[PDB]
């Protein structure tokens, strides 16, 4: 139910333009709207490879990509995508009310 880790093969990409909606923004809005504690990101490293991964915790469930990134920032975005994408949520859409 809320134990272990949910995983997806996700590699995040850099922002195409500075005003782009990122998966991290979508995950904050979702947690806000669902009345959940904000996401908690935890960095995992493979220093010999200069590799990074991130585990994101949302509603007591851990989320993580199956892929490592050279960027800590991109690994956090990848963890956010797995969280959204595995739940059927949009990763580039926010509400204007």
């Amino acid at each position: 139910d809320t134990s272990g880790v949910i995983k997806m093969a996700v590699k995040a990409d850099r922002r195409a333009y500075p005003a782009q909606i990122t998966p991290k923004m979508c995950l904050l809005e979702w947690c806000r709207r669902e009345k959940l504690a904000q996401p908690v990101y935890e960095t995992v490293q493979r220093p010999l490879d200069r590799l990074f991964s991130s585990i994101v915790t949302v509603a007591e469930q851990k989320y993580q990509s199956t892929l490592w990134d050279k960027s800590k920032k991109l690994a956090e975005q990848a963890a956010a995508i797995v969280c959204l994408r595995s739940q059927g949520l949009p990763e580039g859409r926010l509400g204007e009310e």
